[PDB]
């Protein structure tokens, strides 16, 4: 803590994050402003775009020189990082680079955030955040012209990868008396020795914009951009990361808010390589293997997306109000979209159920006279870091029919399958690290396109 900023009380992480923050980009009524107490100024150019963020709206940048945000560092923070420790933390969302783009822009490195005066592949001093292929780069440069750099390679499985259009949380801490550490989602991804460079003298503006990017199509989103005047520690990091994740909103596979009337494919967290298939209208659902995509020469692979059943969420009692956002604790009707029709998902009174308890879900059941329970509550009962949802079924008396999940079993002469069910069993295993009632809601997205 020798080169850290504040000098008061080294115990309360919550209070430490606040007191040590020196720049803080928040967005309110469509304006980006600094919300640390320093009131640095931010100038939002004309083509800076706002999109859903992990908690309110975020900044979306596209590839024209008029899509940018500038921060004019205030008087009393202007120089902080010339010698002291600083930490930069932000949420990022980069689209899965298409294999074509990996071929033709894979050696093109460009910035998205930078404190460092630029000129025709010649650089000032300061730092930048840059992308080159599927690499995320941190980069410190000092008055003498000396550089320190971290290069984090994204894993080759894009379903899991940090640079494949999911929101991820970046934090970079630089302790001038030791290292620069690169974290993603609270984990240490990369690091380098920064002992030895002196005097980081940079631009008086922090700049948000794509810089020297060859692909006319790139975009990226940045939220909650923040500068602390210290190398935060991982226990500080963990707390900073989870603080952004308030349960009150459910999220889609990408980290964006869960909405009604929109098509999502279901993929189970515990079985991420499966899609949902349906036996027949009126019948059960089961897990089947999704088709996968590999490419050797590019070192990349993913299970493909956009097949299996699409579902749609609707409010139980719906009509007049304005929130298209599914709140955890909301009661919904779940439907399957198959040829323009909406077939509600439910469990009919007395439908088979393994063992009398794991109730086999049914798509489109219509047996006259037979009650069909379809009131669901979508909830976030665990695993906050994972953008996943749980779904609870009720019968028509407000008794619980269980969380939605699967159960291996056999039905008639179809083969062994993992059939979708509703069961109260899950409710005793809620601390498990992996659970079978955990769902990803996946909407089509510009950022992910199967090649
Ligand atoms: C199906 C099941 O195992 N559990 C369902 C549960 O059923 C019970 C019952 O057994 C009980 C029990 O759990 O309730 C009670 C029983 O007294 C004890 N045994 C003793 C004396 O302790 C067993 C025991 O604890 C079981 C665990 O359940 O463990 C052993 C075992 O001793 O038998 C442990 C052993 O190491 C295992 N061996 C091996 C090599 O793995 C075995 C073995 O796996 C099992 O024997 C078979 O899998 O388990 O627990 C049932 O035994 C009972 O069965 C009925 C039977 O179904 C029925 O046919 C029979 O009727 C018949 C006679 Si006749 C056909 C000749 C006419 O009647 C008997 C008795 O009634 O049913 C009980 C009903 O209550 O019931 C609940 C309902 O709420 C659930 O169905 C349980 O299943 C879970 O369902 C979830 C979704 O609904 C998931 O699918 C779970 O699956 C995952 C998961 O966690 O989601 C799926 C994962 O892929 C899987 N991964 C891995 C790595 O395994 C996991 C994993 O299996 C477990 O999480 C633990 O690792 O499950 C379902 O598990």
């Amino acid at each position: 803590k020798n080169l850290d900023c504040w000098v008061d009380n080294e115990e309360d992480i919550d209070v430490i994050l606040k007191k040590s923050t020196i720049l803080n980009l928040d967005i309110n009524n469509d304006i980006i402003s600094d919300i640390s107490g320093f009131n640095s100024s931010v100038i939002t150019y004309p083509d800076a775009q706002l999109v859903p963020g992990i908690n309110g709206k975020a900044i979306h940048l596209v590839n024209n020189e008029s899509s940018e945000v500038i921060v004019h560092k205030a008087m009393d923070i202007e120089y902080n990082d010339m010698f002291n420790n600083f930490t930069v933390s932000f949420w990022l969302r980069v689209p899965k680079v298409s294999a074509s783009h990996l071929e033709q822009y894979g050696t093109n490195e460009y910035s998205i955030i930078s404190s460092m005066k630029k000129h025709s592949l010649s650089i000032g001093s300061g730092w930048s955040v840059s992308l080159k292929g599927n690499n995320l780069i941190w980069t410190l440069k000092d008055s003498a012209g000396e550089v320190r750099q971290i290069t984090f390679r994204d894993l080759p499985d894009k379903f899991n990868a940090y640079l494949a259009n999911k929101w991820v949380f970046i934090t970079i801490t630089n302790d001038r008396l030791s290292s620069a550490n690169l974290y993603i989602n609270g984990v240490l991804m990369g690091s380098a020795e920064i002992t030895g460079l002196g005097a980081i003298r940079e631009d008086n503006n922090i700049t948000l914009k794509l810089d020297r990017c060859n692909n006319n199509n790139q975009y990226v989103s940045i939220d909650k951009f923040r500068i602390f005047c210290k190398a935060l520690n991982p226990k500080e990091i963990e707390k900073l990361y989870t603080s952004y994740l308030s349960i009150t909103f459910l999220r889609d596979f990408w980290g964006n808010p869960l909405r009604y009337d929109t098509e999502y494919y279901l993929i189970p967290v515990a079985s991420s390589s499966k899609d949902v298939q349906l036996k027949n209208i009126t019948d059960y659902m089961y897990l089947t293997n999704a088709p996968s995509y590999t490419n050797g020469k590019l070192n990349i692979y993913y299970r493909r997306l956009y097949n299996g059943l699409k579902f749609i969420i609707k409010r139980y009692t719906p009509n007049n109000e304005i929130d298209s956002f599914v709140k955890s604790g909301d009661f919904i009707k779940l439907y399957v979209s198959y040829n323009n029709n909406e077939h509600i998902v439910g469990y009919p009174k007395d439908g088979n159920a393994f063992n009398n308890l794991d109730r086999i879900l049914r798509v489109g059941y219509n047996a006259p006279g037979i009650p069909l329970y379809k009131k669901m509550e979508a909830v976030k009962l665990r695993d906050l870091k994972t953008y996943s949802v749980q779904l609870k079924l009720y019968d028509d008396k407000n008794a619980s029919l269980g969380l939605v999940g699967t159960h291996n079993g056999q039905i008639g002469n179809d083969p062994n399958r993992d059939i979708l069910i509703a069961s109260n069993w899950y409710f005793n295993h809620l601390k498990d690290k992996i659970l079978g009632c955990d769902w990803y809601f996946v909407p089509t997205d510009e950022g992910w396109t199967n090649d």
